[PDB]
Formats: C-alpha cells, sequence, structure tokens
C-alpha cells in the first residue's frame, strides 16, 4: 500500500489503464499519451483523491505515472 500504490490507481484509471500498467518511469505525456483531457480529469481528481490543491509549482513532477506517485508521496519537497 505505497504511497504511489494509491497514486497509480487513480493515475492508470484516469488514463483507463490497469494500476499494473502505470510503470515508474513512464510518462502519461508520450509513452501513454493523454491528451489535455485526459491530463486534466487527472490532476483534478488526484486533488480530491486526498483532498489537495495541487499548486502550481507542485504542478511539475506530474507528466507520468511514479511522477504523481511521488506528488502524492510526500509532494515534491
Amino acid at each position: 500500500s505505497t504511497i504511489e500504490e494509491r497514486v497509480k490507481k487513480i493515475i492508470g484509471q484516469q488514463l483507463g489503464v490497469k494500476q499494473e500498467e502505470v510503470t515508474n518511469n513512464a510518462s502519461f505525456v508520450e509513452d501513454l499519451g493523454a491528451d489535455s483531457l485526459d491530463t486534466v480529469e487527472l490532476v483534478m481528481a488526484l486533488e480530491e483523491e486526498f483532498d489537495t490543491e495541487i499548486p502550481d509549482e507542485e504542478a511539475e513532477k506530474i507528466t507520468t505515472v511514479q511522477a504523481a506517485i511521488d506528488y502524492i508521496n510526500g509532494h515534491q519537497a
């Protein structure tokens, strides 16, 4: 039940792939290809997911899977 264990879910889900698909060193921008309609729904959800207002700054390490899992893990700190 690692941090990403919860991020991968909503993540892969936001895209439409099992949590197993969502790798670590991947990319939800190219690897998968999440249009601006999939990426958004991703963050929007990710936020409420843990009731958090992802700040612009933090809006940097959230282009792939692990990335998000890292943000939800301990937040870019």
